[PDB]
């Protein structure tokens, strides 16, 4: 099974990700990510904008089952992260979550 926590870290360390709602929306807009991940408690309008821009470009969106606190912690940050975009999956299987 594709293990979200492990593969996300592996993408972070061997590929390229960008963190936060601001950059995640930008990258969805420009068609410059391969997956957008949102925390379950991402702000409704931010979820909706991400889902919309990703749909325009054919970019899958995956909702992480935990909070932005948990997502931040997984990503090695002492702050919330409510969304991120995987630009390059590196050696990871993270894009399998896009279905």
């Amino acid at each position: 099974m594709v293990d979200f926590a492990f593969e996300l870290r592996k993408a972070q360390d061997t590929g390229k990700i960008v963190m936060g709602a601001r950059k995640s929306i930008q990258y969805a807009k420009m068609g410059g990510a391969k997956l957008i991940i949102v925390a379950r408690n991402a702000r409704p309008d931010i979820k909706e904008d991400i889902e919309y821009y990703a749909r325009l470009s054919g970019i899958p969106v995956y909702e992480f089952e935990g909070t932005s606190v948990e997502l931040g912690t997984l990503l090695g940050r002492p702050h919330t992260v409510s969304a991120l975009a995987v630009v390059d999956p590196g050696a990871s299987r993270i894009l399998a979550l896009g279905g």
